[PDB]
């Protein structure tokens, strides 16, 4: 019965779009009533491993998957997108300072901002998972005339599953009992993994962990997460990361369960004081394709604190690119 | 939910296992009520990358993934196993030459096969994924007194996608009309992608294609597939592979459609006069656990001929492995 929608994947040949698109067009992200047609962009250089990821996609035949094209251009990639997951992003290079990676990455998402806007449904979809993620939505979004800043949103989903599988992992319990995790923030080392909202099969997490594991053990151990597995594996999460992608998609279009909420990097309206217009994570909930922060929470002096510096830094960030005239 | 299974999977760290686990633990080989604990297998000299792939499958927060064990033991990776997926081969070194290949196989599916035996329960099913499939599914089960030899296969089942999405292609019909695909034999150049059987649409496919095209485009495309892919991405066929080894174990355990059927290779009975023993392609329905194979086919002479070279290579390396001291 239903028609298909289409999905919009940058950075498509990259690693995380590898581990990706196969459970994309399984059904895993928007349900297994729903068909895809992907449309997936790269940069000209990747687009002959493109060509042989679309030859490993159609070689799964999966029904849901109703068309596939491959382009390195933003303005046909985008063209119809229902949904849009923006995953390529510069690469690093040597000597390639900072304020050198800034104008690199400025210089894609105002392209990328740019043709949304022009070519995409107006109510498209947008997760930003390229590094810097908040900053890249921030910029995107204010290149992207007319369109609602509100659907462009930075991946913090990773840093919650981590959050919530340490906490499991501490307490014994399985990891689906565990509720109310939220990561406040930037996605970056500033970020903020916050407990004091969270439950364990009912009962308050800090009933069940003492606040000195909290703050020497659990805070350090989700932000070095990322290195932790780079050190064992030779190799970004990427498989992890494109899980913690799906996931924010399928959340935010399908809704999220009674009594929960996740974390979601938006721009801010003001929730919680925080500055408007940065792309910063707050605990949220959806349904039916759209979110809502959760307001009321009573954040303490612990809390404050670390949602202030991380806010900063987002501020001085902002302060950066506007510098470097991109938005 | 179900009680728990265990699944084994070898080679853990590799690239298809880095594609397969994920949607594994995701509840797409066995059904989202059965919960599943993986019982991961590497060599020695990969225990620190497979610990970083255990970090980031943890950091899915999948809920049904009960268990995750990692070790370099084979006699704890298949305990109380109750499905095994062995994808870990020999691997490829300079100078080595095929029969030194063969032992290099020849000692790890003995040992393997000896394993299971001993410790997995008696009822395992086994998917042998490692080049060269078919052999080492012959050395593993006759090392495995005491197991069904017919809980021994093979995958061909990646050909058999190939087939579907190169036909699917050709008539321009989506891959969820193509029914009765088969690849008989080998999984090797010798493999048998047949196109008498299968229907497109309702249609027989032989109505709709010329055997100039099935015998001078189609069957040479089909075989040369996995090298197209390694030319284009530079890598092989990961993610498709682990694609079609989930099918493989999901058509198997939960049953193939109405009207419908698979391919797989299975220990020999003699089927449409097949030698004995050899791990041959063949097309099989199955329910709830159980296969059988399609028996009655028409075998015109096209096919006969193709079924028989392909069984003939399969006899020969069979003599070399008994010759190597290995059956
Ligand atoms: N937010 C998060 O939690 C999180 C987690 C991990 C990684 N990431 C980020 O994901 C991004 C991609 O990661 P990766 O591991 O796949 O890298 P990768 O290098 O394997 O792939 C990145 C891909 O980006 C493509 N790309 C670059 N510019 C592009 C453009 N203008 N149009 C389309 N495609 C383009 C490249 O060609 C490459 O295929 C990185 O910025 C990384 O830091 C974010
Ligand atoms: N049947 C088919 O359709 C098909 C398709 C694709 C690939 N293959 C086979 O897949 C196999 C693995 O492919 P890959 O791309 O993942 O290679 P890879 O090298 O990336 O991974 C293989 C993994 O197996 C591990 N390994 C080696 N010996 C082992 C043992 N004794 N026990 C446990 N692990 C062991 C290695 O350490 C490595 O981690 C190869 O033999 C290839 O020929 C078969």
């Amino acid at each position: 019965m239903k028609a298909p929608v289409r999905v919009a994947v940058t950075g498509a040949a990259g690693q995380i779009g590898y581990s990706l698109l196969f459970r994309i067009a399984a059904g895993e992200m928007l349900g297994k009533d729903q068909p895809v047609i992907l449309q997936l962009l790269e940069i000209p250089q990747a687009m002959k491993a493109l060509e042989g990821v679309v030859m490993e996609l159609e070689d799964c035949a999966f029904p849901l998957l109703a068309g596939l094209e491959a382009t390195d251009d933003p303005d046909v990639a985008f063209k119809d997108a229902d949904y849009a997951l923006l995953v390529g992003a510069a690469p690093r290079k040597a000597g390639m300072e900072r304020r050198d990676l800034l104008q690199v990455n400025g210089k894609i998402f105002t392209e990328q901002g740019r043709a949304l806007a022009e070519v995409a449904k107006k109510d498209v979809k947008v997760l930003v998972v390229g590094n810097p993620a908040n900053t890249n939505a921030l910029i995107a979004y204010k290149n992207a005339p007319g369109l609602n800043p509100r659907n462009f949103t930075a991946m913090t989903r990773l840093d919650h599953n981590r959050a919530k599988a340490q906490l499991a992992k501490k307490t014994g319990t399985g990891v689906d009992r565990i509720r109310r995790m939220t990561v406040w923030g930037n996605h970056s080392s500033t970020m903020f993994p916050d407990l004091f909202h969270a439950e364990v099969d009912g009962r308050p997490a800090l009933e069940l962990v003492d606040m000195e594991w909290y703050e020497k053990v659990f805070i350090p151990t989700v932000a070095q997460r990322g290195a932790a597995i780079i050190q064992a594996r030779g190799a970004s999460s990427a498989a992890s990361a494109a899980n913690a992608a799906i996931e924010h998609i399928r959340d935010w279009a399908l809704g999220t369960p009674e009594g929960d909420w996740v974390s979601m990097a938006v721009p801010s309206q003001g929730e919680y004081g925080i500055p408007e217009g940065i792309v910063y994570s707050f605990p949220v909930t959806a349904k039916d394709g759209a979110y809502r922060v959760v307001e009321g929470l009573e954040i303490n002096e612990f809390a404050r604190k670390r949602m202030e510096i991380t806010a900063q830094e987002l501020l001085d960030e902002m302060e950066q690119v506007k510098a470097l005239g991109l938005i």
